[PDB]
């Protein structure tokens, strides 16, 4: 499978993308959007808590269609926009591209495609030299969310290197989230419910997104503790939660997760403390996908169906 070859690479290629494009990446106001679709829209959503958080600064992740058809409440006079269209020629981007620019806010073309439409109408073309094919986006998240979180730090002027031990911690991630999914009893679920908070709920929304396209699972994403304001009512055998651990709540964490046990679901933490060990700080955001692309994975094959081939997917949407 294309898509297995390209989850795999989160470890084979993470380290060699990490230090030939992102640690060159240093050698882009008051406001700043990120704006997208699908998983570039979690993505787009995913960057702008971090944004907000290691630089102080306003920031909005809309989905492209609200901005294309001026349905957002009004903009600022002025700002600065990073489109996201991995394969650069999503009809919605490029008319929010052309909306944006029209409305003084120059954009940032983010895309693995370095002909598409968003590489040559954006105002600061941002190329990623990745190679994914697969329908389902997979890697090229987790890099493109890498290489923004590592630029904010840049610009903030704080430390990155972090940054270098969590992706030279990827293969090792990878294996044990392999391992530890596998003994999942999967035929069993059919219920994936995706908990986590600011950085890790959009994690949450990307993971959710992957076993829907991926296998055909109902899934769903919430903040964690919001979980048990009304969604927990669908809890019974067969409910299977994944849940990303953030640093201090560990308490709040377990009490969760054996609230949820009772009623039936099966849980697994993502996080230092939990069943897959990743550091719990926000940093962790660009490797926190790994566990659901894998759930998606093995899933679909337990279901006897194609991750490559979901029903209906097209890789540019265009309207």
């Amino acid at each position: 499978s294309k898509t297995l070859k390209e989850i795999t690479d989160q470890k084979n290629e993470l380290k060699k993308f990490f230090e030939n494009f992102v640690l060159n990446l240093e050698k882009i106001t008051d406001e700043v959007l990120f704006v997208g679709c699908g998983s570039s829209y979690n993505l787009a959503l995913t960057i702008s808590y971090y944004f907000e958080r290691v630089l102080k600064i306003r920031t909005k992740a809309i989905p492209a269609g609200e901005v294309a058809f001026q349905k957002i409440p009004d903009l600022e006079e002025r700002g600065l926009a990073f489109l996201f269209s991995r394969t650069g020629n999503t009809t919605e981007v490029l008319l929010a591209n052309d909306v944006l620019k029209k409305r003084n806010h120059r954009t940032i073309g983010i895309t693995i495609e370095e002909e598409s439409r968003l590489a040559k109408e954006s105002d600061l073309p941002l190329v990623f030299p990745v190679r994914e094919e697969a329908i389902v986006m997979t890697k090229s998240f987790s890099m493109i969310l890498l290489s923004l979180m590592f630029l904010a730090d840049k610009i903030a002027g704080n430390s990155t290197e972090r940054f270098s031990e969590l992706v030279g911690y990827s293969p090792e991630f990878f294996d044990i989230s392999w391992k530890v999914i596998e003994k999942i009893d999967l035929k069993e679920h059919d219920h994936f419910v995706f908990l986590g908070m600011s950085e890790f709920f959009g994690v949450s929304l990307e993971s959710a997104l992957k076993c829907i396209e991926m296998s055909l699972t109902f899934s769903e994403a919430y903040s964690t503790l919001e979980y048990r304001h009304g969604p927990k009512a669908l809890v019974k055998k067969g409910t299977l939660v994944f849940m990303q651990k953030v640093s201090g709540m560990d308490e709040q964490e377990k009490r969760l997760r054996k609230e949820l046990e009772s009623l039936g679901a099966t849980v697994l933490e993502v996080g230092e403390g939990g069943d897959i060990p990743v550091s719990n700080d926000w940093k962790s955001a660009f490797l926190r996908t790994v566990p659901a692309q894998i759930l998606g994975y093995q899933k679909a094959i337990s279901r006897g169906i194609s991750p490559d081939k979901p029903p209906h997917l097209e890789k540019t949407v265009v309207l």
